[PDB]
């Protein structure tokens, strides 16, 4: 009795914490247009 | 009443556009033996 499947919604398999491929940025505070480091607080490498 | 699991067939979680380890190829007709690059038609980065 072949009523197909209910699979409207797709299923994921999803990594382990959240994500895997974040890259590495820098903080930056604006000048007081413009843009300098910030890395008085903050550190130079965040993911 | 711990019969096991009817897991005969594998099961596999896909990526969301089918394939994502690609390469870039070229797109390439032959010489009148030989082979030469067809860049006119066709593009140089082929997914």
């Amino acid at each position: 009795e072949n009523h197909g499947t209910e699979d409207e919604l797709p299923n994921y398999c999803f990594p382990l914490g959240g994500v895997i491929n974040t890259e590495t940025l820098t903080k930056v505070k604006p000048k007081t247009n413009g843009w300098e480091k910030d890395a008085t607080e903050f550190s130079d490498k965040n993911e």
